[PDB]
């Protein structure tokens, strides 16, 4: 039922009425979230610390999963 997933009133992606997103908007913003909608794979969600490649998202989430080093 709930669809709270925003941290800005001014955000036109969201509505400050029932704390939900707009129609055609899945999320507000994030490392794996575009400015209204989800992102696609091969999106840089985090940088490597060393001896690893940059960490990319899957493109079906707002969260950013860490580069599981083996």
């Amino acid at each position: 039922g709930e669809e709270c997933d925003c941290g800005s009133p001014s955000n036109p992606c969201c509505d400050a009425a029932t704390c939900k997103l707009r129609p055609g908007a899945q999320c507000a913003d994030g490392l794996c979230c575009d400015q209204c909608r989800f992102k696609k794979k091969r999106t840089i969600c985090r940088i490597a610390r060393g001896d690893f490649p940059d960490d990319r998202c899957t493109g079906l989430s707002n969260d950013c999963p860490r580069w599981n080093d083996l």
